[PDB]
């Protein structure tokens, strides 16, 4: 049981050892396509690649490679696409993937510039009047509106397939204060943001998988997905004790390497899930408590 275990681990100060054990037991699968010489400029990081078996394939005849993985959580019945922050040459691929996979939301957990370096291309328009056209993939992207809060921004984008002129609404959920290799300010702040993604409909099974990224797409993205999946699992059963956080993370790591980069992110994942359990088990008022504690104004 997560809460009991949580305090056992805190008591011993053994989060590094627990986290290390998950690293040691995690799956190892080939990333042959990612390592092909022609894909070198499609990878942001040399050591972060999608497994071949779970990689997202673009629907183009030329080169179908993107650094993106489908995390298909069978028992929870939820899927996510975890991907790196697009590069200047992969922004067209990124939006092509959003289109072909029928995603409704994009969750971005990083800033474009972090610690003085460019962690992510400016892949969406910052101004209504300056829309973006990705000529390589024949897509057009327009900012429709923006709702700026203290630590996150929600954007309403319109994505158009120029070949067919069909248009779709994409919701962009942008957490702007979550540092690389860091943890959110509080369980409340993280959960307030997670429930706004859930309260967008973007995670619904009638849509394609939500796209989740930060810079590499494994650490903050892993944390976000682990908490969400764990809450969903106990929601389906209405049974918080049936959820094994470490086994869920190991299951997720069969689909993308390196999910959760630090032991404190794992520890934070426990915190977020334990706190979110109060909502799942019937205390609806906690949701407004999180919003207050998050100080989004
Ligand atoms: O850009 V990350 O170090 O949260 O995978």
């Amino acid at each position: 049981e997560m809460e009991k275990e949580f305090e056992q681990i805190d008591k011993s100060g053994s989060w590094a050892a627990i986290y290390q054990d998950i690293r040691h037991e995690a799956s190892d699968f080939p990333c042959r396509v990612a390592k092909l010489p022609k894909n070198k400029n499609r990878n942001r990081y040399r050591d972060v690649s999608p497994f071949d078996h779970s990689r997202i394939k673009l629907h183009q005849e030329d080169n179908d490679y993107i650094n993106a993985s489908l995390i298909k959580m069978e028992e929870a019945q939820r899927s996510y696409i975890l991907t790196q922050g697009p590069l200047p040459n992969t922004c067209g691929h990124f939006w092509e993937m959003v289109w072909e996979q029928k995603s409704r939301g994009v969750v971005m957990l990083n800033r474009v510039m972090e610690k003085g370096s460019l962690k992510c291309a400016q892949y969406w328009p910052q101004k209504e009047e300056k829309e973006m056209i990705f000529e390589d993939t024949n897509l057009k992207l327009t900012l429709i509106s923006e709702d700026i809060k203290s630590y996150y921004t929600v954007r309403q984008l319109e994505l158009e397939n120029l070949t067919t002129q069909e248009t779709r609404e994409i919701l962009h959920f942008h957490y702007t204060t979550w540092a690389d290799f860091g943890v959110p300010e509080s369980p409340a702040s993280f959960l307030n943001f997670l429930f706004k993604v859930r309260e967008s409909g973007s995670l619904s099974p009638e849509h394609g998988p939500v796209v989740v990224h930060c810079s590499a797409g494994i650490g903050r993205s892993g944390t976000f997905c682990l908490a969400d999946t764990c809450l969903l699992l106990m929601d389906k059963r209405k049974d918080p004790s049936s959820v094994d956080i470490k086994k869920v993370l190991l299951e997720m790591r069969k689909f993308r390497m390196g999910l959760i980069q630090t032991a404190d992110q794992l520890r934070f994942s426990y915190l977020a899930v334990i706190e979110g359990a109060k909502f799942i088990m019937g205390d609806s008022s906690v949701q407004d408590q999180w919003k207050e504690l998050s100080h989004e104004d």
